């Protein structure tokens, strides 16, 4: 057979290469560790509403629709842990929503005020605002829906997204994040931004955004579910498709985007890796609302250890090729990191 | 002409892609930072001699030939800042050197004793021991020199390198590092280790090791300069060649090496990168004694800032593809990182 | 065990391939040597000021702020050893610097006069003039600094660099070398040049120029250190990044550059090799002032041998993929080569 | 149409890229020159015979069947110009030729005595000896011919080639060069050498040797033409095939060869470049007798300029991926280079 | 040892793959033959002058400056062997040559007259006409020379080339072949031809044409040698360079070229293969005059067999990746195949 004995009579498989040697102990694993997670690689998305008091999002346990005041307190808490990049979503008062979504470019709207207020209080902090009409749409769609046809009209939607993007830019958004999946919108937004003097303002293109069923809880957060049994499969991508992602990614880099987003997250790590291999831009992954609920719900019932699994997920995103990760665990992960770094350092060390 | 004007009359260059946007401020740079340095990715190389007192190495300013107790002191200090991996080189009494280099496999010799001593005191230290005859050679060559011909005899050298390797493994070296550039030694050493039951002991292969003039100060530290005008050009690689390195790398992986080393360092970052692309093994680079002497010399004269350049150098090794770097600055770099992290955290943060 | 005996009973490792055979002696090493350095692949960078007398640069020993007369002497000595290409930097009087850096396009300024003077004295000399405002900027930045934000404003800076490039081209510069890292400057300069009839004038694009700490001695030479504790990280590249280098290189190619420069040098050989692999343009590398200081520092203390290490360094740039290398050792290298060829030919031979 | 006018009414074609800028003058062309020729990359192939006087080979104008003493004079002359590698072929007395070709391994044969005489007169000289039976074959074929079938029997031939290689090695041949194109002979020869203690002796594998009509003049030189209107198409390669060359080249590399030869030369540059791209071994090309004759014929008639064309030829081999070139012009090329380098330096410069 | 014995005791090397098995006999070699040559892949370049009698070109033996009469007899004889493509070059009366080369665009010039009369005589013939100024230049340059600088001025030259191509296209040329190596001229000629309604006329772009010393005899044929010791190195490519070739090929593809030409031939087969590999356009190689002269010279002197060598060369061109080959042996080669086909069929067979 294949087994021999060694000089001392012990069983010996004479294989030369032994991969387990590089797993021998922590010091060796650390020497060869290929990927690292840090707090300033995490994006923390928050929800603000135009009310006096915060309200839990029951389907996103531990996250809330924050008042302006609790928004400031939350950003400040996250910075104390080394989070620097924040994503802002508004739960718009229902009376303001419409088919055309004109509230999206109202300079006195909730979102611009919040950006203005976070910036006054934390001038060095980094603000990403979503560009898309669904939070402002009475139909629950990211673009304008045609009365007669029911189609999400591409080009008319882009005209609007441009107006929103400039408003957010002017309020102080560092980065606008078109999550709308309309054809051609990166270039259009880019040109408008630039004509207005906002050449500094970045675009995080949602390039490869799938028509997922993992967005449930975010739509609760925003009360932004689609009306009347309609879906977004005429604009968000078919999860059956990878090749198509290259089509979209190539188009967004050449239209001027600063970073590409892949969304959702863990169930699309293959797409993340594929675009990362081909793109020369930074990549961002979005650990979406549904993915967060899955973790919390299993953690709440004791099925998994919350801390170990969240840290494993973030390392995975990072291994799969994400330069940054938008995650509702952003604050909690940084906190765990800073507490270990201050305690016994069971799993952390410094980096630069 | 190529300049236009924007909506407010200001000068406007109508380019879409603006890479500067991803450099806008520290928060964004961190979001998109592709490579990180951590202390546990640094290997600290140290010199021990058999004297009661430590002696400086004038051409490696700040480094010494260490007495056994100062070696323990120095490993302790580096550990406290998070260095986990230590390379050990013996400065051997000139009485014990010879043609065949017998002292190399003496189990009562200095290096085995040092290994055991450090293992008693710091059990979870990773100890890397050099395998090569030049510290023990009366000719100052890494292999056995023929009397009549002057050739470094490959296969007789490899016999000897097996004898040394086993000795160090038994002493407690976690990893042996053949620095000899004889042909076929990785496979031969591996098999001898395994036959003796040392299947756990790792080989860090000096695969792409060049006939460099950046090693002089190390040779000062060991008093190991080549006898009688000769050189190592018959075994170490011509710096003119890159294609040859792929030949060495491929052979060492199939011979069962656990990690591959490229040395010297900065002046070979292209070979490091080439082999990183091709290899599936972890890569190590060596920032050699000559390279250390250059930074140090210019720092003492005031020409460069020591901290900034050293930290840039280490980020470079890591960008180029080093999973780990051997550098005489390892202790000092970890010390800076740990101090910043305890202070203002001007340039570090936690990772995992 | 693996060791066998040959037919004469001598120790034999039965490996077939043996890379050491192609290292046997100088003659075989020469047959298989993949890279060669020649003087006409070196670019010699010099500093000129408007004073009667030359003044040494203490942090770049051997190099001086040259008077116009001594500039001509120095170019002449370098020509005689085979250097054909010379890069010129002006130390400008503090009184002519300003925020808009308008002295940069003054056709009676020091640099244009230096170019005209060198052209009258050696009509076939190859001159490469830097494009960038920092030698003329009272802020020590490569672009115009906005009063209110402190941002280095991109497009207005490009307009200035276009004027600068035209002035230098008109003065007789063979190549303009924009080292500014503004977005889009290559194409803008190209079109400006072409509209003025200077379609012959080349552009050496600094594509991958890093926010390095090795530029210090250069900034002593020009007295052009950044004001107020500011840095250049909003435009020079993060050393942590390689993928970004490809974004920059591909864009300068398609904007019409004739050559691509990676800078700094030895610590960026990985970026140099990667861009070499992907570009169809000639590559240039810059062995920068800080790198020069390190070598000198070490050589002066006797830690290394100056000649050996300089000659290996130059071979390394070349193996890594540099068609040309800009280096303050250019004259000295050529001299060594010419002395060896005129003498005993210990290391040189003819090529074509 | 496509033409516009610049700022001064001059015709202007607004193309951004102008490759001609990199051709502007000699200095620019030298900056970007991809390939260089040097004498120590040339192999000079020579003919010796066992007679008192030398005799021209009329179909190779300017080369001769050298007497032993003239062989020495010629090697000496070629060394003084920097040639280091010499290929040696015996024109064997016809009374010693045979079917078994046993004179190929006579240790008192002309080739072995030629090697010993050269190795005694020029100890640092590099000698390459052909391994093949055709110089000793009374039928003029590279291997043993079967009486009944007329097939060249492969393995029997390899057995004889091993005998021949050992003889040449023992006589002092630095490289043996099997030119036979039997299958498997690289591995057989390697192993036969190693067993005899000749692990130093190199193998220059003729991997891609084509059944060419360009060997005529060489066959005149050795009087080694095939009998009975036969050919070598059952062993040498069909010139119609390129894929096949990869199969050949892979086998020889894994059989242990030190370098790979493609032959003939210029009409197989495509093959040379292909194996250069896919091989990690040093490449050699053979500028064969027939190609030499074509250059000499045309120069003698005044149709071409000998010197210009030969020099362009060696540059082409070298651009196509040859590390070394076997050429009957080797001495004359070195001489032109040395004369230029000592004289006007119109086309040469020093390298290392 | 390496050899063993088969079941009858015969010497046997136990190698599994044997490449000679696919060379066993003509039937097998034919089965696996990767490349074929046919007459309709050959282009026959001819010379016409405006005299009553044809005149031998002594440096291209067997080729002549043909009278119009004799030009029609030669195309007929070649069409009778299967050649369908002809290249036409005019020797111009020295009285009509200018600095501006206006005769190039004369619709009553020799060349337009050759074209029209060949189309009248054979409508099914494919005529390729050169586009370049050198047959018409009093300086012997492919472009207009500035009296003041001596530079071949690119854009003004392209203006002229467009006029010539329009002229030759109206005359009936199926294909114009810009051999001039000015930058951008393929695009410019294409748009010009198009605006005149010559959308059907093809452009074979001399993409990678090198500054070669193999053009001598063609320049004899036309009496077109460069005046006053000048060269074409500021537009034709440096033979030292291959990467540059990719850059020219990419540009000409993207400017609308139908086919791409590499020139010269055999000594550039590496460039031919690389371009073949990257390009999606048909490739043409030019076996230039100097190459022809070398074959003829050696053949006349009896050093090589003309027929075997020529046929081998053409097969090589095709293996290297030539879809078509311009060669002065086109008629002679086609005649050899036809004769073998109509005869005893030693080396040809039918194809489609
Ligand atoms: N265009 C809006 C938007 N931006 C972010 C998310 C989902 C984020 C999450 O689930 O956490 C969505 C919802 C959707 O498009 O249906
Ligand atoms: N084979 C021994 C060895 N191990 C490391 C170095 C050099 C290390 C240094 O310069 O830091 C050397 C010397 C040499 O090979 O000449
Ligand atoms: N654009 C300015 C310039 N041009 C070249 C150098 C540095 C060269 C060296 O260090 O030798 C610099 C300084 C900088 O940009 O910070
Ligand atoms: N196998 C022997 C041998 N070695 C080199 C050549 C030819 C070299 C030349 O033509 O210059 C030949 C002849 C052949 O194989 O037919
Ligand atoms: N552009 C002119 C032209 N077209 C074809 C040839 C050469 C053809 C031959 O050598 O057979 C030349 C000469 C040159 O460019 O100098
Ligand atoms: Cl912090
Ligand atoms: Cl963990
Ligand atoms: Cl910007
Ligand atoms: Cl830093
Ligand atoms: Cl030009
Ligand atoms: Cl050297
Ligand atoms: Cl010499
Ligand atoms: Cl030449
Ligand atoms: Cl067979
Ligand atoms: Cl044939
Ligand atoms: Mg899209
Ligand atoms: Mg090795
Ligand atoms: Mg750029
Ligand atoms: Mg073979
Ligand atoms: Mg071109």
């Amino acid at each position: 057979g294949p087994l021999d004995n060694n000089n001392y009579g012990e069983v010996w498989l004479p294989i030369q290469a032994r991969p387990r040697r590089n797993r021998k102990n922590r010091a060796v694993r650390q020497l060869v560790q290929e990927n690292l997670v840090k707090p300033s690689s995490l994006i923390y998305p928050l929800f603000v509403h135009d009310e006096e008091t915060s309200v839990p999002i029951p389907s996103m346990p531990g996250q809330s629709r924050l008042s302006m005041e609790d928004l400031l307190k939350e950003v400040g808490e996250a910075r104390s842990y080394g989070i620097k990049a924040f994503m802002l979503f508004p739960k718009v008062d229902d009376e303001l929503k419409s088919v055309m979504a004109e509230e999206s470019y109202n300079p006195d709207g909730l979102l611009p005020r919040a950006i203005m207020a976070l910036k006054e209080a934390f001038p060095d902090v980094l603000l990403l605002a979503d560009v898309a009409l669904d939070p402002y749409s009475s139909m629950g769609h990211d673009g304008v829906v045609d009365e007669q046809s029911g189609k999400i009209v591409n080009d008319l939607t882009v005209h609007q997204l441009c107006k929103q993007a400039i408003t957010l830019a002017r309020a102080g958004a560092d980065m606008v994040c078109p999550s709308d999946m309309m054809d051609g919108r990166v270039s259009a937004i880019r040109e408008s931004l630039d004509m207005e003097g906002c050449t500094d303002t970045s675009i995080l293109a949602y390039s490869c955004k799938y028509a997922s069923s993992f967005y449930g809880p975010f739509r609760d957060a925003l009360d932004s579910h689609m009306v009347g049994g309609t879906d977004k499969k005429t604009y968000q991508m078919d999860p059956s498709n990878s090749r198509e992602a290259e089509r979209e990614a190539e188009a967004d880099a050449s239209e001027g985007a600063d970073m590409l987003m892949v969304k959702p997250g863990l169930p699309y790590l293959d797409v993340l890796a594929k675009i990362r291999e081909k793109s020369k831009l930074p990549m961002v992954a979005y650990h979406v609302s549904g993915e967060y609920a899955m973790l919390k719900a299993a953690a709440e019932k004791g099925y998994i250890s919350e801390k170990d699994t969240v840290l494993e997920v973030l390392k995975s995103f990072r291994r799969a090729g994400a330069d940054a990760v938008a995650t509702y665990y952003a604050k909690e992960a940084a906190k765990w990191m800073v507490e270990d770094m201050k305690g016994t350092q069971k799993f952390t060390e410094p980096c630069y």
